[PDB]
């Protein structure tokens, strides 16, 4: 049922064979095994399936522009005996090992990285529970990423990156419409659909928050000015004074 | 009555045979058995039925985009001995076992998820009596789903998801048309067609409740205002005062 | 280098195969082995010589 593949094949190039003949026993998940190699394909078996592949790489161009794929877990160690054709895998520069037969759902993502005010990352869990350092994740909820580098492009789909809000003290303050049961990332106060005030200078929008609008104060250290305000919910102002809706006050150099 | 199917067939591909020849005795519900497999289909029997199939899979692409089907329970354990062609099944990634002969009612549903205020799930029982953990459902009534994860798309047809209502305190409160003998899902009072008021902030319409309108309050902490009211049923107000229909009172900074 | 010799063959009849592939070790002088037999010649190896 086939011919001797005694063909010349170049060193970085790829070729898929014995896809038709039997595969291994036990947990050794070598299915129909194949080879990417330098030499002439001398073929000891004619029954073997022949798949015409000229150009292919296993090259991860430095750490930038890296790759992912369907796990083809053929080699293992004394610690990680991973599920082969059940899981999906992600790759860095540290993988210049040659290609396999059971690979699907893959491309080449460039590892984008961002730091502090620069930008943030709005990850979630597409099906993940506990894939990252030092503890465990709960359902399909969402995390914040602020500071230096990047991470694994796996088991999380990021909502987006967020270009944060920037606040120049006295002239500015930030409004933040809480969106879920959202606990305040900056204090104990929280309620869905509610409104927020940022008194800190140039800070970031936590995943649950939302930059509504940036609101500039009216300057009233002036003996020649006072503010006319209408309390809109029952509360205490910045200066801690009991206030009921509709009530009207004027604020002035206190 | 047929030919030797000695044909080459790829590892994840599927083929249907012996659909014409006799089936098993006793509870072993193997009918005309078939095989999805890696190797060459050597067929020791010519009488066999040949169902021409190139591309197929048992691929449940991670937990998302998963699949269900008409049951085919050939392998069982000690804890489970199932009816194979009466029932109907639902499947996740945790089942990459091959295909069968009795497959009829199936597709590729992505197990959509929603959590907290975000959205709700208006589940009903299409035929079901007790399909879910730690107890037993009464006929084809309706539940709600609120918080973290998803579940089994099986014995329950969902009415819809429900993008909930949202109320901002003193400015707002909700109206809810109770539609069944509906017991109040936030209190004790109840009656069909009746009218409700939501006094909590940003919440969710339970299954029997219906979002009518959200009603904003008139600001009357004003010394220059009072509200003219007309009691439409015999009752006691927010402030717990005896009222009768027709009756008119005015409400002012109390 | 050849085809699956899945052919029908009669009981007293004869056929010569695996003439091309390797032969045995030691004093067991089976070279390119063959078979005369009753059944259908299912051939697990395609490289086999067909006579």
């Amino acid at each position: 049922m086939a011919t001797e593949e005694a063909i010349i094949r170049i060193p970085p190039y790829h070729y898929i064979h014995v896809l038709d003949q039997n595969s291994n026993v036990s947990r050794v998940e070598v299915g129909p095994k194949t080879y990417i190699r330098q030499d002439n394909e001398r073929v000891l078996f004619a029954p073997v399936r022949m798949v015409t592949v000229p150009p292919r790489h296993y090259c991860i161009v430095a750490n930038p522009v890296s790759r992912d794929t369907q796990s083809s877990v053929l080699f293992d160690i004394t610690g990680q005996v991973r599920l082969r054709h059940a899981d999906q895998e992600i790759r860095l520069a540290q993988d210049p090992f040659p290609l396999y037969p059971g690979e699907v759902l893959e491309k080449d993502i460039t590892p984008l990285q961002v730091v502090l005010p620069n930008t943030a990352l709005h990850l979630k869990a597409l099906l993940d529970f506990e894939d990252k350092n030092g503890d465990k994740v709960m359902a399909g909820d969402e995390w914040l990423f602020e500071g230096p580098g990047t991470y694994i492009p796996q088991k999380e789909v990021e909502v987006v990156e967020i270009i944060q809000a920037t606040v120049i003290k006295q002239n500015q303050a930030l409004r933040l419409r809480a969106r879920k049961e959202c606990f305040d990332r900056e204090g104990k106060g929280r309620v869905t659909g509610e409104e927020w005030l940022v008194r800190s200078v140039g800070a970031y929008l936590p995943a649950v928050f939302e930059e509504v609008l940036d609101l500039v104060d009216a300057v009233i250290l002036t003996e020649k000015t006072a503010l006319h305000l209408r309390a809109l919910q029952n509360f205490r102002d910045l200066r801690g004074v009991l206030h009921r809706t509709g009530e009207e006050w004027l604020v002035t150099v206190q």
